[PDB]
């Protein structure tokens, strides 16, 4: 048979190639997520077709009704047979699907315009006169809604209760808006997506301080799928051989289109 | 039913208290893995005791006799249920044992001895003969040697990346052996070798070395790879996903970052 | 039965929050009284109704008419069970009423308009016209006056020091008035009098002001005095000891120094 | 009828003058407690005969036999009525004896021999090359033993397991040892015996860091008795006339035989 993925367009992991108007299949994707895809299916021995979720969305709870969304929602409900995407590995996320080892370890980051006036996540949240947000229905968001120490819940008691709305849709959204905010946005969200952002043109963003945890990316299948051993298999040897690291180093650090 | 939880020997994870001669079951211990396994109890309930593998190792493949030694060994035949420890997750591990999402992120790094400072104005400034593992593979003045029967040594053995490779045919025929056989034993030849053998160690460890007295050790180069520390468990047990949940969330918590920093930082010096 | 806990609105005590207008109970009130009232609770159990005074006055008892008004004035006449407050322990109130241990020392400081740094062979040097109260009671050019109703008007007035019966001898006989009504009216009149009023406040609530934005003030010299903070309680009551034992109780387990570090010097604006 | 009135032996609070073998009664002491007891006799109208503890101890409970010694001790048993000593007022001696409002209030203190390497109690609980211990029977003691927090813990542990013990009998013999260890012992004491001793010749101590706590000294009497009004109402008065600040004044800073 063939394997439907699902993935969400997110770069460098998943990316619409140049010439996107005249190609079909799995040849109109590139990125670290498309290679890996690649990689997995060369493994596992599957022919697979590259589709992306209907909405923009990594996966979350709605309000109140017990429904997943976007990826997650994807796979719970049979519409895809695997999810190789930056899908962070949580609490949440375990208990209705099985998840590989992590492929690429991350923690929480925070995203400023080029002294450090911030530094510190604490001295972030000392501060009333910067704002910050993160990403709706990601693994962020849920991060600080669900934490209990006291200095993330009360930064998540002051977004939650932010005049306009802070959330932004995409990450490239929030890139957007604090690129636009004459350094008066934060944006929190992952330290690999920061990386990949500060390392790129115009180079007008760059991260502050350390990671506020640490997490991983891995590759979701439905629950009880005769897939999750094979690719937690084969994520394994990828580490193991340094292609995972490769890979990580030409989508991020190869190419550097800037002065660093 | 109260539960065997195999255990060996490191530092900050376990550690002898020093009134241990009179002391007698779970107190006899302390460090980092103890007060997880006391978290991953009271996470999901059950009574543990804490047990220590005899053999004094983490785990490998024979040679021709394809039996498993070590932590992993005593895991896979039965005589322990839960194997909490700084136990790295590897694919050869994998298939005959039941890993947990990593509770701890790890790299192979190298330790030397810390050279003294080089006075040339007043200023004194650190120099060092290896700045990564490829000056360390292409020299020969400084010996290099890995831990026997550890995930090093194996993500050694099995590396074709051609510098790996060729400081893994280096150590096959090291004439003699640059192989040890406890992380002590690697530090201690760091120590008293005068800066002529490098040690092949996780980071963790290499920092908790660093980090405390006499502390004239350092560590060069970043991190050869990326791997974890992960909770083992028996193929087909009952157990596997409770602790996996439970290592979820005590790195939801935070638990998991407070006593990294309580043992490894809030106990150095110099 | 619910226990009515009578409080002033003085910050960083007791402040309405700012979701105030849609919040009922004792949800509309944050800063260090309302949570000292939860631990109080929590420690002897009982139902508590944050409750604001009338007429918004520490307490006093008026001359040649003999009735106490303030907090202490309606804890005296049975219309409050507890006064959890920044209320001051003084000779003339534990006449009639039960005081406890202190649980927040304090003295009588003097807040002043911070003055501009001073030009000169680049450095910047702090320069103040008033630093003890001696030099305050011998100028005239600035007007110094306290707050009507409270503790240090009273212990001004009672004081037989020939420095303190001179400056009160000032601020009984000044047109126009010197005196206060409320904190904040004598902070706003520090700022906008330009230089030429000093207020006569307690410690705590001078470092409060100080610590956050605009940060136009500050305070001149050491405390006059020592005094602390009691929770009141009716004469004859049965909350007296166990409330005594509470604040004993969160004193001993460093929940007072906690919550004072965390309402006073965490918020640091300035 | 007389009053028996208990006190220790403890500087400035109660001296023993310095030509008291031709004096008796209450005109051969002298001290800051000396005069508080004078000024409470004044303001009560009684007769008062000073007495010494038999034991220089402060207050405590021995080994799990429920026996009160030293002064709180005399005081349970009915051995006196009222003592007038440096006696903190903490939660376990309230609820067998009154305490009056505090008539001076302190903290816990770090002394060491004369930029001082540990500073706070963080690195001196950190450093186990510095040994510091407390006065037996006291309140300090008891303090570090009840504590829940993570570094008085700590501390604690390391006190109650020392060896050799590390405990003194008398304040005195703990600035002795303080002097005489070169600066390798501190001592954990309260904060106006750490000024008084440090503004004293030789001027060998100083006192380092902040105050761990703050607590304050009581007058106290025996559980129902008529007295305890009245002094709680004498050390009120006292205090808002100034007497106790001219007290402490007279008796900790108006010699001050140290260069300062
Ligand atoms: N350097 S990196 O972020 O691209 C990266 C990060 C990681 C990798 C591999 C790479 Cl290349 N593998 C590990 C996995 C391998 C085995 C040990 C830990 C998990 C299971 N997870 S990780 O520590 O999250
Ligand atoms: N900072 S650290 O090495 O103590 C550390 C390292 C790691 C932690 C938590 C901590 Cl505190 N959790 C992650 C886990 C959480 C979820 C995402 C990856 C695994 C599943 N593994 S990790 O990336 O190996
Ligand atoms: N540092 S502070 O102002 O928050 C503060 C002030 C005081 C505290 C405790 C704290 Cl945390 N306890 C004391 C009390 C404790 C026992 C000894 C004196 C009284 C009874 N009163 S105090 O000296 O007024
Ligand atoms: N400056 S001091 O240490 O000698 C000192 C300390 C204190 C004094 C008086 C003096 Cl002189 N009185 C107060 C008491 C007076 C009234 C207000 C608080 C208690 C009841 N306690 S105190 O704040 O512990
Ligand atoms: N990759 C994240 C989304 C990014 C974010 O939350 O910032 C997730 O799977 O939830
Ligand atoms: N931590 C390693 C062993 C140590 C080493 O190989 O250096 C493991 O679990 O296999
Ligand atoms: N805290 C004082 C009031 C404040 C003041 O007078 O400055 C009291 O209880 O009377
Ligand atoms: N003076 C203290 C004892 C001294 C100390 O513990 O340091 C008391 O009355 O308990």
């Amino acid at each position: 048979k063939t394997v439907v993925v699902t993935t969400i367009l997110e770069s460098p992991y998943v990316m619409m190639k140049k010439n996107h108007e005249m190609l079909e299949g799995n040849e109109r994707y590139e990125g670290y997520c498309v290679d890996l895809a690649a990689e997995i299916a060369k493994h596992c021995g599957f022919k697979y077709k590259l589709t992306i979720v209907g909405d923009g969305k990594y996966g979350a709870r709605d309000a109140d009704t017990k429904i997943w969304n976007g990826m997650v929602g994807e796979l719970v409900y049979g519409k895809a047979d695997i999810a190789i995407a930056p899908l962070t590995i949580t609490l949440v996320r375990e208990e209705v699907i099985d998840f590989s080892k992590p492929f690429m370890s991350l923690g929480i980051s925070i995203m400023i315009k080029k002294v450090s006036p911030i530094e510190s996540a604490e001295d972030l949240s000392k501060q009333t006169e910067i704002a910050y947000g993160t990403l709706d229905s990601g693994s962020t968001k849920e991060f600080f809604r669900r934490s209990k120490i006291a200095v993330f819940d009360k930064m998540w008691t002051y977004m939650r209760s932010a005049e306009p709305s802070v959330f932004v849709r995409t990450t490239a959204e929030g890139v957007a808006r604090v690129r636009k905010s004459k350094g008066k946005y934060a944006y929190l969200l992952e330290s690999t997506m920061n990386e990949y952002i500060e390392q790129r043109k115009p180079c007008d963003t760059m991260k502050v301080g350390g990671n506020l945890d640490s997490k991983g990316y891995g590759i979701a299948t439905p629950k009880g799928s005769s897939l999750g051993t094979p690719v937690n298999l084969a994520v394994l040897k990828l580490s193991e051989q340094g292609v995972l690291d490769k890979l990580k180093n030409k989508w991020w650090y190869d190419k550097g289109e800037c002065g660093a």
